[PDB]
């Protein structure tokens, strides 16, 4: 069925299936490990793929991922596609292994320890890894802690592009209707006006920098999502992390504009947050 | 935001939410304690309810699943829909505990040991409770192995009703594209034609039967969902089970022909697996 | 394909095809002739059937309106379901002729002239016929005047029913995106939170009456659907049409509330308008 | 809401809206004048615009066509885009104008009379507009005669891209279900396999060619779109038009296979629709 691609595909026979990562949303990701980088040496991966029970959108999700990581490109803060294993068989998507676990765990588990400091490079990385996606005209729509992975010696990679889009030349306009992105991350538009920019993505990492600052926090702590579709229309935002400086704090609520126009941009956030990690 | 239910509140205190019986689909469900039966007594019940992560489909799903449990109705081989707790607060849908898990790693575990004789008895309770879920006008769209529950004393229970629909008026004729259906579990007419009867429920029925003659086993072994797609059109379907009579698997066979019509009903499944049973 | 229903059933034979009623949505409308009703005799009808460029979606629209006519059942302020030819060839929905056409360009042509008490009678029509869908637990979700027929001797009735839903035991709640309702007759709660409840009915039945007082007239003229999604959320509302007494423009403005809650149900709007046509 | 392109914006002074040329699918279309062109004179041209009644899908839909007419680029045998009224208005998509009408009308009517070398010449334009469209990446999903212009001196231009995608990057495999494409021209993996590729495109292209070989004959004569999905799968297929060679016809069958990849491709059409206008 899945067509073929000769630049990316890879042998079966030179991938060893291990140690299952962690099941998830649309299927499970599996340690495994490949033989072929220039090199052609054993080295560790991650082989994302279906479950027994996969869904025709678990299907298209896994293809539409493998797909968008093609058109992103390489970066230093998201996970590279590997390889992919198409042809006569399941499909495989071979991407960079993270032996840290995702962010979110990672975060709540040194609450050695951790410090300021490393928080603050933590969000730069991750606002560079956005700026750069912006770039390349895609759109995240599901960028949260529990989706940023991190490696060895603390590389922040923003990962999960099953629902990523490509803005190239076609943007959605009161097409997208968002019923599938988790609501406590979601801008108003998103939620309410049937659209989606790169703008909506800066709200997002505003609630994604509040995970950080909060060490693994749980947003809108206390309430429910069902009561949020209200309050977000009242005017209601998230206080202060009492581990957040009054400045970093001010980007938050900047990044939680009810006009998207208002927000700032990710190269902003970039330049913003450069100054802020030097005077640290 | 939802709408109120007098018949079916339940008050917030009188419950107390426990251990975590297992995340999953749109949402986790938790061991609780409810006071509240007519004994009005402390009892043991099972909590669906949202993740952090929630999505709106997750919360329509759910909101769905409960909506459905109250047209039902109350029968044996079904999880019965207890109480909910909607207003003030997040979503709770309260229904009966199933202190032995589901189906699936249930039989798996067995392999004290367990005999021929409850396995067909295990089948015929499902085939009732699918036999009362048509007599309602309703389809489930998603009938499995780690979908059916078992409680102590060891009765068979269909849950999941947050993919299943109301037929009664409306039967969504080329408007259901089925594409979050399990495709292993999916008949042809359901993958391909936009439609969806109480036919397509006995197809996936066919593959249950598979799943418990086999012991919790993985339909199409070795066959990934990518290529069944073609299978499927070309005639493929599963062996007979090295535990399964001639006469089990001629059953199975029936319920997979490609003409829905020349399929059997649940009413003739009841009858027939009737038989089976005395003569056991 | 379409299943059958012995009830329902009409002989192809016994139509006469005949002039073209106009063309539309997801299909055409033509005059017909039918012989069976119970004197036995020829009477006019209108033919319901899809064109040649017809899409999945025209084909499941047109179904389901046939079966959602079926579970309203008879009243004599909408159009009624005579018969239907689905055996063995093209789906013909047989529905009841209205040889005055649609109430928009109905009341546009009189602008012998017409009188007030006319449009309160008119209104007060519309509104008991709406009163029994929602009894019928129906939500029609496309309540205008283009959608409004009248046959001879001037009686109102609520046609195409493409759109509608059973609300039953399902409401679908947060599943509703309805991105096919046209704009300008959408409730809030419509348009932005994935819900339709007989309470967005009463919205669009508001703005049904002002296209009844200003005969004919289009809904927020000079006002582009484009900046409406901003508007309504501002709080505007349309003004008082020089033609209605200060008491009926209450009444729309009550059938615009931003909260559902706090607008008239059918009932009462059929209580209020019977009053207000007994003084006139 | 619609956000601002300054390289295709025009003045809505600058344009004068005149006679409607007929409405349609999710809008309609007007003739009117536009002075700005580089000569800076008032030349004709062809405003498609939303009615009152627009959904929000049609809106989307008028949207996405602005966008896709923007990558496609300018061609001679496709509607290319003029400018557009996004800023304080109504949106407003400004194409170029085609005096004699659709395809199918235009064919209908001379059968001064036609001959069979225009026919040829008619569908290698065509076929050279679907091989320009494929290069860049497009899928149309709606190619039929009726979505066929032709100016004066008769050029053919392929029109309508509401439906259009942009197959870049991403290919929506197993994503697009295909519901709104009107079935007697829809290739069997688009009706029932998730999936549409530039070989769907061609498929429909054969379909054309019966329509102009026929005149403006409707596919599929005397069968009903509901009783097609059973013969598609039967390998039911249209037979030749008596005003076809032989050759031509092998064409069309050729579109037609079941399998995708033995079909055509647009360059070859191109090549041997080429050779076969020399020899004519």
């Amino acid at each position: 069925e899945l067509p073929e691609d000769p630049k990316w595909e890879f042998p079966r026979d030179k991938l060893t299936l291990g140690k299952p990562l962690g099941e998830g949303c649309f299927g499970q990701v599996v340690m495994a490990e490949a033989v072929g980088i220039k090199p052609k040496e054993a080295v560790t991966v991650a082989v994302k793929m279906l479950k027994d029970d996969a869904t025709e959108k678990d299907l298209s999700d896994l293809v539409s991922e493998m797909e968008m990581m093609k058109m992103i490109g390489k970066h230093k803060n998201i996970i590279n596609l590997l390889g992919a294993c198409t042809q006569d068989g399941p499909l495989y998507v071979i991407v960079e292994y993270a032996s840290k676990g995702n962010l979110r765990e990672y975060l709540r588990a040194r609450r050695e320890q951790m410090t300021f400091k490393d928080l603050v490079s933590c969000t730069y990385q991750l606002a560079r890894g956005m700026e750069y996606l912006a770039s390349q005209k895609c759109i995240h729509r599901d960028l949260a802690a529990r989706n940023v992975l991190v490696t060895e010696n603390n590389v922040m990679k923003i990962a999960d592009f099953g629902l990523a889009r490509d803005i190239n030349n076609i943007d959605y306009y009161k097409k997208t209707t968002n019923g599938r992105l988790p609501v406590k991350w979601m801008a108003p538009e998103a939620l309410f006006d049937r659209v989606y920019t790169h703008q909506s993505d800066v709200w997002s990492f505003g609630v994604l920098m509040w995970e950080i600052f909060t060490l693994g926090g749980s947003p809108y702590p206390g309430i429910p999502v069902e009561e949020l579709f209200k309050l977000l229309k009242e005017g209601h935002r998230m206080d202060k992390p009492a581990n957040c400086t009054n400045e970093l704090y001010m980007m938050m609520r900047d990044c939680w504009h009810a006009v998207p126009s208002q927000r700032p941009t990710f190269k902003q956030l970039v330049e913003d947050l450069d100054r802020i990690l030097t005077l640290t």
